């Protein structure tokens, strides 16, 4: 809201709607992690830390009053700025239906890639552990279309041992998926065989990872914690151009790593 | 209920709900026998024996008053104890969403494997005869995907001879199933061909057996008799830890072995 | 509440009321800091951190997506255990009006002294800065009853420069106060002259500090942040005795150090 200073940028309401609409479209398809994790919040611009429900004891062993500090995950605040040419935006008022927003588009994709980098590969300085670091959840079959279907059936038996119900979802690197389709030399559609072995599951292709993984979407196992959802604000004018910024506050927690299986081809 | 002594364990209601929930999830997927047998009861903590409807005659051949004893199946009571660390459980109150229940999980899987051992392999001392001991219900085709489909069509013709209607269900070792899928080198999905040859039946993969079997689920042929369903109780504290236990009372009876066919690969 | 496990200690309701009453009486007079700071909360047993409203920037200077971590004060959780003799407590049921609670009293005073140690001298490991560390708020007159009254008039003129209204309160070491009364050799009551120079203020004597200070009580300048207020719980029995514990979660923040003046005699 008001902390974004939007009402001080020299832009008409229609020009704000054009900027917001384009950013929303791109975030919808490029925030790959949000396609299968749980999203909590938003808790607001002031939210600073998410409790871990532990105490780190700091007193000496023989103190009458023993004490320690409660532990929490600090939220990450990101800010990515970009400039738009003001004359080009004014053509929207003249009726132009395709004003150039390339700088916005470039920045939106960098932010999307930053968030997915935390979800998948974690952030040491913030104490976030990403999905791909739970190495003990890794199984290894091979690099052949048959190897993939077997790995999926094995994965669902491992889930069964831990009492993890479905629905189940395969997340797989885009190029790998394409390579698997090429091998299947004119046959029953591989995509259909995969949905079957997932017992009616989903397939999400992505460039964010190099192999694949299987997750349960029963809910409550992967939590994206949002303070402020992705928003666009105003910084300052710089003659002919307006400097805007994208911002959000968030952190991430793998609650139950049993709902996760890493596939190594 | 009250015989479990739950209200004497030093645990909050929320901590009891966490223990119970996790055990329920695992029992749901690991009690393989319950997925296709009939479940009678529960008849209560006091139930001691299930009548067989026979008399064993013990008098001599030339007695005026002839007599014998009614026969019954005695119920099996099992108890499996395990300890939980009390400080770790108290973190649940601090807001921790993933307290460590590994000891519970380990014990729940041992109990699940005990029950399935009675259903499938029987219990001589209790007089239970398990599914896999009815050797006269065994047919033998071979170890090839085609051999399996043929065996299923033959099985359903044997059921027809005995007047056993469906729906029919294939229970098959997990590794065997995976091996059958590997052989079927990129073709129409084997799972679809199997459901067809079962006339719209079901497939249950399991590690509890080494080959496979086909059963009718018309009802009334395989009875799991429950006194007390699986429950968690409290035994005693032992400094920093609470000793809990899992318990149930039950027995098992194959009423109509005609509703059962054993496959030998 | 339920996380304190109170209902598992073998004590009657009347015996709990006796323990709680005695602890309350002592905390009322021995928590000296609470006599003039603001008390926020309680926010609950789960509260873990209090936001500072800042961001620590961690990205490199030339990154497209710049980022950092929100900052907060982690709450301190303290726990102090103590044992009570169970036979002695049972005399309360026999009608005894003065059962021996010396162990409770000793522990309550250690906890009270711990909290006041944070408020006055801070806690480096938790990042709390105590009242007595704001050295730039220190003025120095001398060690004579006249020096004290002058220091107070000077203090209130310094407050006026910063726009800090009253009412004003003098916090002074007990022995110092007694020494000032001895010097005033039979005259108009020093306590009356001090209240006058404070413009109708208050005097709080305490052993927690070695000199004195003057604070405004306008409100909103010294915040004690409470998660869980001081509470008594149950740990375990140990034959003839019950082991109880005192606990709280809290932190402290000097918001406006202009509302504070340190006196050095
Ligand atoms: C996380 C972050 C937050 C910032 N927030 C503000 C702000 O609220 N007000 C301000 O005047 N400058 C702020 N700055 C400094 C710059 O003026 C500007 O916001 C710019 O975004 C700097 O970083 P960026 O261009 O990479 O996004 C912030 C910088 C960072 C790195
Ligand atoms: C089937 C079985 C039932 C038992 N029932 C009780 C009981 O009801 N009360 C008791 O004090 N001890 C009982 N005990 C003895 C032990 O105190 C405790 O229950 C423990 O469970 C022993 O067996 P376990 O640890 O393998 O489960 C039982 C033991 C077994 C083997
Ligand atoms: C801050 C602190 C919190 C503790 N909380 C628990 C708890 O919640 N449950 C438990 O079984 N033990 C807990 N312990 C460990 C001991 O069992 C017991 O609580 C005891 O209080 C140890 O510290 P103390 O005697 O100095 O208070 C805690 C210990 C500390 C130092």
């Amino acid at each position: 809201m008001e902390f974004l200073k939007r009402s001080f940028a020299p832009l008409t309401e229609k020009q704000w709607q054009e900027i917001d609409n384009r950013a929303r479209e791109i975030f919808k398809t490029q925030l790959y992690g949000r396609k299968f994790v749980d999203v909590e919040g938003p808790y607001g611009w002031e939210y600073a830390a998410h409790p871990l429900g532990e105490v780190e004891v700091l007193s000496d062993e023989n103190e009458v009053v023993k004490w320690g500090l409660r532990k929490s995950l600090p939220l990450i605040e990101l800010r990515a700025t970009f400039t738009l040419d003001l004359w080009e935006l004014d053509n929207l008022e003249r009726g132009k239906p395709n004003v150039d927003l390339s700088s916005l588009e470039e920045t939106v994709r960098k932010v999307a890639e930053f968030e997915d980098e935390v979800i998948f590969r974690g952030c040491e300085k913030s104490g976030v552990k990403g999905l791909l670091s739970f190495e003990e959840r890794k199984i290894e079959c091979g690099s052949t279309p048959k190897d993939l279907l077997e790995a999926i059936v094995r994965a669902l038996s491992i889930f069964s041992k831990d009492g993890i119900e479905g629905p189940y979802t395969l997340v797989i690197n885009t190029d790998r998926w394409i390579n698997f389709l090429k091998e299947e030399a004119g046959h029953y559609p591989l995509e259909k065989r995969v949905e079957e072995c997932l017992r009616g599951g989903k397939i999400i292709t992505t460039p964010r990872i190099e192999d694949a993984l299987v997750v349960s979407e029963r809910g409550g196992d992967f939590k994206l914690i949002l303070g402020q959802d992705l928003s666009i604000g105003y910084e300052d004018r710089e003659k002919d151009a307006v400097r805007l910024f994208i911002t959000e506050t968030f952190t991430f927690q793998v609650v139950n790593p049993e709902a996760l299986i890493l596939l190594k081809f």
